[PDB]
């Protein structure tokens, strides 16, 4: 957890400590996350560092990291980093999986494309709620659930993915039953009228009414309790 940024071979070494003050002023960074004990990362490491060497040779270059998920377990948690190699691209401070071939060719052009200024992830299901447009949106809905969450809470990043997985999944029914979240540090106002304390902090609302939402965090559980308490108990 040391705060300098060290270079090996090309590539620059983050960790819980240094990552955030790293990667805050850049638009793309590209990450690997590995472990000392796999040899698949092993491997791979001439590769990374072919990579790091053209992708800092472009103009303007791009950074190109690794982190040692086994003591970087801060960083690991927040990814959801489980196996190694994992490689992401952080575009602007998000996240974007990497699940293509560990090649040079295939990871510099992905690099690259992501790396474009008019570039832009995959659209989400799940709805983003603001002061704005909180009311309109839960006052319409027979049946919603919010997510309020801080962007800064690292426990909550595991079960982040299945939120978006249980709402593209609900979207699809007839009729649509919606998610939505809510950024508690940017909507301070709506987070203190619910009260939201601590995190995660997820709410139905049947009618414009809120209810401590107290069921399960996986995608099939979500899935299951919207659609038995919107009126489909066998289903
Ligand atoms: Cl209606
Ligand atoms: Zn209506
Ligand atoms: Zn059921």
């Amino acid at each position: 957890d040391d705060l300098e940024v060290k270079e090996e071979n090309g590539v620059l070494v983050l960790n819980d400590a240094n990552f955030d003050n790293f990667v805050a002023d850049k638009d793309t960074v590209l990450l690997e996350f590995y472990a000392p004990w796999c040899g698949h990362c092993k491997q791979f490491a001439p590769e990374y560092e072919k990579i790091a060497n053209i992708l800092k040779d472009k103009d303007p270059p791009i950074p190109v990291a690794k982190i040692d998920a086994t003591s970087a377990s801060v960083l690991a948690s927040r990814f959801d980093v489980s196996g190694y190699p994992t490689i992401k691209i952080l575009k602007k401070g998000q996240a974007v999986d990497y699940e293509g071939s560990r090649t040079q060719e295939e990871i510099v052009a992905k690099v690259r494309e992501v790396s474009q200024p008019d570039w832009t992830p995959p659209p989400e299901v799940t709805l983003v709620l603001t002061k704005e447009n909180f009311d309109e949106v839960v006052n319409d809905a027979d049946i919603i659930l919010v997510e309020f969450y801080a962007p800064w809470c690292g426990h909550c990043k595991k079960l982040a993915p299945e939120y978006e997985k249980a709402a593209k999944e609900l979207s699809k029914r007839s009729p649509p039953i919606p998610l939505a979240k809510v950024d508690a540090t940017a909507e301070t106002d709506l987070a203190k009228r619910f009260d939201v304390s601590g995190y995660p902090t997820l709410k139905i609302f049947r009618k414009g009414r809120p209810y401590d939402y107290n069921g399960p965090r996986e995608k099939y559980g979500i899935v299951d309790y919207m659609i038995e308490q919107s009126g489909a108990a066998a289903s």
